[PDB]
């Protein structure tokens, strides 16, 4: 599914991401835009042989099992295919584990390079939330 900006903001708010570990909703929408272009089916392969999955590009090296990332962990305890669902619940629940992990949203390279220190409130402007 390719989300609209406000549709995704509303779904993330319903799933408890607004101010989760102090990150306002616009941070999460900004990260999703630049990681996946709001497409739940996005996949991208890394040089190390791991793959990033779904709207928040969660990596198979640590967070999910894809059956082809040798010596990887599965810290969210989910098959990586669950992260490609039109239902963002699995992505959101895993993202909460990631952002609790000690480097906050700096875990997301697109967030650090494209969202951090910008007016992220712009990403939820105009939305009925
Ligand atoms: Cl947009
Ligand atoms: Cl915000
Ligand atoms: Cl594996
Ligand atoms: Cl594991
Ligand atoms: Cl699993
Ligand atoms: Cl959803
Ligand atoms: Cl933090
Ligand atoms: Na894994």
């Amino acid at each position: 599914k390719v989300f609209g900006r406000c549709e995704l903001a509303a779904a993330m708010k319903r799933h408890g991401l607004d101010n989760y570990r102090g990150y306002s909703l616009g941070n999460w929408v900004c990260a999703a835009k630049f990681e996946s272009n709001f497409n739940t089916q996005a996949t991208n392969r890394n040089t190390d042989g791991s793959t990033d999955y779904g709207i928040l590009q969660i990596n198979s090296r640590w967070w999910c099992n894809d059956g082809r990332t040798p010596g990887s962990r599965n810290l969210c305890n989910i098959p990586c295919s669950a992260l490609l669902s039109s239902d963002i619940t699995a992505s959101v629940n895993c993202a909460k584990k990631i952002v609790s992990d000690g480097n906050g949203m700096n875990a997301w390279v697109a967030w650090r390079n494209r969202c951090k220190g910008t007016d992220v409130q712009a990403w939820i402007r105009g939305c009925r939330l």
